[PDB]
């Protein structure tokens, strides 16, 4: 009974964890250069097909003709000794289906972009009036939380003044994974202005990348016929794999108490 189940559904969560895996090397091709229409076109059928395969794995997995990795076998007992309330339970109240798998919000330490400026250790615009160093990039990082910490184009973090003065006052993620929540990346008029209008659109175009790859999608709705949605790809599939890990370490501990 509960052995024989628990086995079924991690059966079932390595089977996803083929097709999630499949979604993450198929997003890095998708990444490393520039790609055809139908390179790009070949590649996002690629990822469809595994779609598809996490969608039967969650629709399909079941014990004895009963579905347990969509969420609706909900927490099972299972009594292991003799002792009143001696039992394991397995919460199988997580869906695995693709609408349910990824999505949230960005691991910490992850970098989101670059983005070229030119501003002064303050956060002003560079001009012949300016002293001391030039920054001329800055690196988004992820927190963990929706939000971002910053650094120059040598590495080293942005002072507080210049965060501030560049990126306003709401860039420190709030979000947890019980209830997630995302910033909002704003740059500075003057962290371009000194710069071409070409470098100015440039880097319009990186913070919009950046706000995308924030906010993934979740596994079902992943794309990486772009450059921006195979990012968003990379970061939806290292959580949803996450989530899939955590749940075979719980069904591993009940299995252990057996």
């Amino acid at each position: 009974d509960g052995v024989s189940i628990l086995q079924t559904a991690s059966s079932g969560l390595t089977s996803l964890t083929n097709s999630l895996q499949r979604i993450r090397q198929l997003a890095v091709q998708a990444s490393n250069g520039p790609l055809s229409a139908s390179d790009a076109s070949a590649l996002q059928q690629e990822v469809a097909q595994q779609i598809s395969e996490v969608n039967r794995i969650a629709s399909q997995t079941n014990y004895n003709g009963k579905n347990i990795l969509d969420g609706s076998a909900g927490t099972l007992s299972f009594q292991v000794g003799a002792n009143v309330g001696q039992t394991v339970s397995v919460d199988l109240t997580q869906s695995m289906s693709a609408a349910k798998i990824g999505g949230g919000m960005v691991q910490t330490g992850q970098t989101l972009g670059t983005i070229k400026v030119a501003i002064d250790s303050s956060g002003a615009a560079w001009s012949s009036g300016s002293t001391g160093q030039e920054t001329t990039q800055i690196n988004v990082v992820s927190d963990g939380k929706g939000g971002f910490t910053f650094t120059d184009q040598n590495n080293q973090a942005l002072s507080s003044t210049a965060v501030t003065a560049v990126f306003g006052s709401s860039t420190a993620g709030t979000g947890t994974a019980a209830s997630p929540s995302f910033q909002t990346l704003a740059l500075s008029t003057s962290a371009t202005s000194a710069l071409s209008a070409t470098d100015q659109a440039n880097a319009t175009a990186m913070v919009a990348q950046i706000n995308a790859v924030n906010k993934p999608q979740t596994v079902s709705n992943l794309d990486i016929s772009t450059q921006t949605g195979a990012y968003q790809a990379m970061v939806s599939i290292d959580n949803a794999l996450a989530t899939v890990n955590n749940l075979q370490a719980t069904l591993g501990a009940a299995q252990n108490r057996f």
